[PDB]
């Protein structure tokens, strides 16, 4: 006998209990998590994708068009864009041995630069931030 039985759980105030989730999701996009040069030190080219950020940003981007339906969708099409060390996300997705070799011929102060990259791209993330204060 193939059955197998599973405990329902109450229905109530789906809307309002599905606002409250999506609020959640907003919150793991503002906490972020990503390494830097500590690991991107020799590793920099070595960690190419993990769900670092973009994609779980990207599911409670979902949740924003569905319950905001307005035009702050397009805006986070927008986010999802960004060049970050001259390159796209596109060519940041994987590792290239032309990237490798010019990574060690570059020093830490040239990772600065590049680091640097990084900064403006963090506070581009803190522009869709100020989408809470409107």
């Amino acid at each position: 006998g193939p059955e197998r039985i599973s405990k329902a759980y109450e229905s109530k105030d789906v809307r309002l209990v599905a606002r409250d989730s999506a609020f959640l999701g907003l919150q793991r996009a503002i906490r972020s998590e990503r390494f830097e040069l500590d690991n991107f030190k020799s590793n920099f080219p070595y960690l190419t994708v993990a769900n670092g950020s973009l994609r779980t940003i990207v599911t409670g981007l979902k949740g924003i068009v569905e319950f905001d339906d307005g035009q702050m969708k397009d805006i986070a099409k927008e986010i999802l864009d960004t060049q970050i060390c001259g390159v796209p996300f596109s060519q940041f997705g994987t590792c290239s041995g032309s990237a490798r070799d010019l990574v060690d011929n570059a020093s830490y102060q040239q990772e600065k630069i590049i680091i640097k990259h990084l900064n403006e791209l963090f506070e581009k993330v803190a522009l869709h931030l100020v989408g809470a204060e409107v």
